[PDB]
């Protein structure tokens, strides 16, 4: 019955069923959770454990001895449980010193001070045991075209994470880094919008082994782009360091909806990827249970999350097994798209007067691809209609 | 008054000007253009050269005695005009063969057949003076999940390039490629989709110096992306080899405007960079006059594309040259943001209590950033209200 | 097996399947279809009927002695198959004069033909038995600001569907009229962009009576807007006259892809409103086979249409009956929308202080909607996962 | 130099100015506002007057005497400055309780508080000399399917305005409402998206004549719809009771940017408009400044709405009386689109030769609008380059 257990390694942020419900017309409709209660809750759906931002464990500027206290009671917590900690991250964004950045902030001090932020909550996220550590720069552009300068904003950014990976590796730390893009929202335009642009920047980072992508559904559906193309470009690159679930309606402010809500189709085409690749990190939410809810439509909400990704698996699994869809597939040529193009080399290809001089175009562009029937026996299996 | 000289470099596609007006619901509504005037019409509009398409020089299936005369007839436009051909480019997506890419199409003997007729036609951009071959890979991709393996498909796009890379050192040729991305149309989504998908990709040929982007103003603008922060990207990853210039209105099917329509605060934007940062490609249109016009209007929004560059150019230089805009600039930080974050190292930055311990965050969160009073002046010199 | 009959009333235009593939970037990859044979492979399919555009019958410019074989060999075939022909539409687009426009031209003489052009075409509508007249003013609109006064332009709108009203009740006709909005492409703006703008119009309209909307799946998606919601607002005001069903994925270029393609959520709540009204006009596809397809994926991608329509109105009647659904409408209060808010009066409304005065807010707000749970339960249905 | 004056009618909510930057990621940048010191810092830059929701002037929960003296002390700056308040409204979006909605929650008990709420309001409105009543339903709408029954939530909408109209006629009242559409935002999505779902839906109200729309720019670029062409048709149905200025940058959360910001040509065609239409209402700024500014900035921003709209008011009645674009406009026909199309009437039309069987459709379509020209006409206008 599409039960999750631990070993479906879904994991969840604090801050997703945590979040109080606060948006940019409305004051909070829920109470805050206790992350104690949090963990406890997700492991009872199912979940094999959490992430959390610095600032979700530990509240800002807390005293050490408090600190110490907020961590031993969810290490207790993480104990009690068996629920793990695989990916954690700073929070950039919520404080007013960071209204224009933290890494690429225009103000040296505050750029500092982002470094040393980070810094802290490295340490701690190895001790807790993560091996992501995300970077979401949701303060990081402008609202116009005068207040950044996008080539020194690069400049700034490179040399922050730079400086991150000079820190861990001087640490001996294995943990290794996630950015994730969006395109906007909160600033008018963020740096490094989507998949594409995060890559190319790790490509000039000086040591780009130690730097991925976190892309998460919505915020590429936010520039209208297809999440499972730029999954795959990341999959190709090596790049998919972890992945961040949810749903999305189209271009619009950032939803977070629970996955498999939004863009139901490529929430299938995601799955068939993600197992197909053999992705193995974490199937990891980041949701907002909508500010309706109380707490239990909060656990409603994640246990949907879990349970529209095995479905959307078993349906994946059944279509890449039916024989009538490999037969379909061999009609549409996908074999032919995995073989090399010319293996015999540029000279042959020169010289092949069958690529060419003698090349039917006709009888080729008569051949229908086939990819209705294709897609729509991936429909047929998609809603159980086989 | 805004009169544009060949020394500006302004250059347009044949296929802009002589487009016919055909959309996908409507016949021409002009009829074709010779070459020949096109280059005659455009050289006494001020421009400095005309860019072309294989097919848009020589109609498809020419015998070679006929492909001779219509690139000698061109040959001597240009002679009479001097007018220069300074970057060309494959169609790969009018024919019917291509209808599910050429590069990345499922039938293994198509994408020979691409890189065949693509070979072809470097030699004759070479010949013509070319020194930017551009591809626009507006068939790759597809309309459904299961038609395109698209880690394959980037195994076969790349496979191409290094294929015409290997090609061009071969024959010793100066010229370099640009890639063009657009996020989708033709297909429903396009491989390679943005600026920063295709810097990435590029990072992974065998030979990446030669690879450069050809960013277009309304493609990025159909992702809902900041067309000046893309171009500042490419700028900063040394590949802005060549720029696309039109306008968009928004998220919809690709306009193609005149440049300066559009999103004119954009165009603006766009404009001081390009000048800022001292690229010295061609400003290339490309660009379709409305089909509502006639000849005459052909002419006149060719002429606007090159006026409305020029305005912007002044009001652009005249922002950055204002000592109350160089002020204004000083009191956002702008001069901040080019100074490094951490010159002094990261034990320095480690040590440093004034970067954690005792940063005053709240002073500095209660800083005021300016950038409204900033774009206020932007604005003013935009529209000549100083 | 959700085999189609045409008691299902599924309809095609005959430019839907007739569709060749010619693009704004590519030619044609089909052949052109006969309308006869059209009839007969639908018919085939299971279809109730078939539409058409004027110059989807009888080819532009054709002698009357032309046209009275076109009619009577597409008579013949409907006679042949029990095919009928539910409702037909203008050609205002194709040709170049339309360039500015039909009924809104800036060219009063293109006006007066657009409506000649129509007129002509009612008569043969009302000959071949259909009860709705669509207008899809797809030239009407602009590229840019100066070009078309909108105030003018809806007066000139307003006149042409008031001419056309009184028409048809001059001549004693049943038909009544369907406008199909659209909100961009091929103009830059389209005028009546939504079904909103264009009931809103209607309602100016000399006889509203007469004119209802044609709204289409794609289109309203193409403005970022919930079709399901502006469907039930249509049905609300009396105005569902006839239904337009493709898919579409987001905000881009009009796909047309066959219905249950794009927003298949969406689909699925379309068809529960739809069935749920008793909606009983034609259920029509306008949408394109994608070039890709040869005729045998044509007609596969046709089939779809269908079946996925019955498949998602099987997996509606299923979530409505199911008395777990039931139960959590009860609990998320969608009884309660339906029940008047004050029926006892405004004067009651005021002297009633358990509406103000002794209202507990904090206790209404603290009550979940539950909205999740019911939408896990929505999904679970579609997917046949209960 | 573009210096605002009272008699310009430029209007703020207490609610801009006095935002205090929490957006959904981040806290408060800076405090709350007196709104005595904000109606006093508007008079000295200029504004005729502010507008406010309820519980931006009386903080919920007020005892009465405390929400007297908040009223008295708003009176003396108001008398102080010779500001007015020329439209008031209702927050029925902040409070948790309507999360759901406010009068189309689904709970019986809120939509009953939400009347009592707003006509407690709308009595002070009054008082305070306003003469148009705003609603926003920025809550009514949903994020799932099954959530809203949008045929139920229409009837409760309409009969809470019903209700509305009642009480205003009973009270012997001369304000009149104005609807203000948002497509999304908080909510996935919002009932009423559009300016014409709003037009259209009042023509379903009792007493029709007392509610309009109170457009807003940027709501209507969140659907990618033409914001001029919408206040056209606003204007062409009498009902443009009110206006809301701001800029927009596409399509994507609500960014309630300066006017002039954003879309810079739409600000202009639609000051042209608003201008040429001889609209009289407020010239009212819904507008956030960015959060990233302090209070000068706030009053900096502020002060840019105002001088925006006076230098495009200033090109756009240059434009308008330009002989040389008066010419234009006759070349392309504008002169011809405000003639009627028959006024000869529909016999004359059908025997009219001239419209059709005469009628030289070739030589028609070959004459082209010269839409460019006048566009560049515009565009030299609003740089200044003329
Ligand atoms: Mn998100
Ligand atoms: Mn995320
Ligand atoms: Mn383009
Ligand atoms: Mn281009
Ligand atoms: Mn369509
Ligand atoms: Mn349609
Ligand atoms: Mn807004
Ligand atoms: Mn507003």
């Amino acid at each position: 019955n599409y039960q999750p257990t631990p070993e479906d390694r879904f994991t969840f942020g604090l801050w997703t069923v945590g979040w109080q419900g606060r948006d940019p017309f409305g004051d909070a409709t829920r109470r805050a959770l206790d992350p104690v209660e949090s963990v406890r809750r997700l492991a009872e759906l199912g979940a094999h454990g959490v992430t959390f931002h610095d600032d979700d464990l530990i509240p800002f500027g807390s005293s050490d001895s408090e600190r110490e206290e907020h961590v031993k009671r969810f290490r207790q917590a993480l104990d009690d449980t068996g629920m793990k900690v695989p990916m954690a991250t700073t929070n950039l964004f919520t404080h007013p010193v960071f209204k224009d950045g933290g890494f690429t902030a225009n103000d040296r001090d505050v750029r500092r001070y982002a470094l040393r932020k980070t810094i802290r909550n490295i340490d701690l996220a190895v001790e807790l045991g993560a091996e992501t550590y995300v970077a979401w720069g949701g303060r990081e552009g402008a609202e116009s075209g005068g207040a950044k300068d996008v080539r020194d904003a690069l400049d700034r950014m490179k040399e922050a994470f730079d400086l991150l990976g000079e820190y861990v590796t001087s640490q001996g730390y294995d943990i290794r880094f996630a950015i994730e893009p969006k395109p906007n929202e909160p600033r008018g335009d963020i740096l490094l919008p989507t998949v594409g642009h995060a890559l190319a920047f790790i490509e000039r980072l000086e040591r780009p082994e130690l730097y991925g992508v976190n892309p998460e559904v919505g915020h590429e559906q936010m520039a209208g782009l297809n999440f499972p193309h730029g999954i795959a470009q990341a999959l190709w690159a090596g790049k998919l360091f972890h992945i961040d679930l949810n749903g999305q309606n189209g271009i619009k402010y950032d939803q977070d909806l629970r996955f498999g809500a939004g863009d139901l189709r490529a929430a299938f085409w995601l799955v068939d990827l993600l197992e197909s690749a053999g992705y193995s990190g974490p199937r990891h939410f980041d949701f907002k249970p909508p500010r309706t809810e109380d707490f239990d439509g909060v656990w409603a909400s994640a246990a949907g999350c879990m349970r529209n990704y095995l479905i959307l698996k078993e349906r994946a699994a059944a279509f890449r097994a039916d024989p009538e869809v490999q037969e379909a597939l061999r009609a549409s040529r996908l074999d032919e798209l995995a073989r090399p193009t010319a293996a015999d080399g540029l000279q042959a290809l020169l010289d092949d007067r069958s690529a060419f001089e003698e090349f039917d175009v006709d009888a080729a562009a008569a051949r229908g691809m086939a990819f209705e029937r294709l897609d729509q026996l991936a429909m047929d299996h998609l809603l159980g209609a086989r």
